[PDB]
């Protein structure tokens, strides 16, 4: 089991904080100064909003797969890399990039 991650880059947190509070119906599991999560059981999501000074509008900071463990990650990079894309780990993480620019990291909280 896992579930995506959706992490924006958003011009105005508190706002969007406010949005994303009443779109899901449930309010954020972590607020920090520059970023907040929510962790949404349906949808499955995890959404994480992070403070962006100087955009005009929300943008995809990065994307993910939110896994139980870490051996879910390993097997996800030993999976990516099998197939040919370049990867980077992170000791737990593991991150690939889409071919329009788009970042990807499968994770463990």
């Amino acid at each position: 089991m896992s579930r995506v991650q959706l992490a924006l880059r958003v011009p105005d947190l508190e706002a969007s904080i406010g949005f994303y509070s009443k779109l899901f119906g449930t309010g954020p599991a972590k607020v920090r100064p520059g970023y907040a999560n929510f962790a949404i059981a349906e949808p499955p999501l995890k959404l994480v909003l992070i403070e962006g000074a100087g955009e005009d509008a929300t943008r995809l900071d990065h994307l993910g797969v939110e896994v139980e463990d870490s051996a879910q990650v390993g097997h996800a990079a030993r999976r990516l890399k099998e197939s040919g894309l370049a990867t980077v780990e992170e000791n737990d993480e593991v991150w690939v990039t889409g071919p329009g620019g788009e970042p990807w990291e499968v994770y463990v909280v």
